[PDB]
């Protein structure tokens, strides 16, 4: 009986970082495509309005990445290893509670809260 879509691998993520300076947020994901037209969402903010999904490297007007500005960076160069990196510029201590990880393989998706820590 095989229904395992794509899961996600490792742990929550206790992502640490300096305010001001650079996150490198990393999530981990087995899909069984190589991910590279995937959708990915990777950030934290409150309520559904901003952060929704970005897409096959392309933004989204309806997500609003522009909420963090342009100090975002979805490393998806490792998508087709199964990792995500981005690199979002000036975390804060409001921002460091728990990232909302979101992995869209196709019609597949899964769900992750990486917790920040700002060391």
């Amino acid at each position: 009986m095989s229904s395992e879509p794509f899961i996600v691998n490792g742990l929550e993520g206790p992502v640490l970082a300096s305010l001001g300076g650079n996150l490198e947020l990393s999530c981990q994901l087995s899909p069984p495509q190589q991910a590279q037209h995937m959708e990915i969402r990777w950030f934290r903010n409150l309520y559904t309005e901003p952060v929704h999904l970005y897409r096959d490297g392309k933004d989204m007007f309806g997500e609003i990445i522009s909420k963090y500005v342009e100090r975002t960076e979805l490393l998806k160069d490792g998508i087709g290893e199964g990792k995500v990196t981005l690199r979002i510029f000036n975390v804060t201590v409001d921002d460091d509670g728990s990232y909302h990880c979101v992995f869209k393989d196709g019609d597949f998706y899964e769900e992750h809260i990486t917790e920040v820590k700002i060391t």
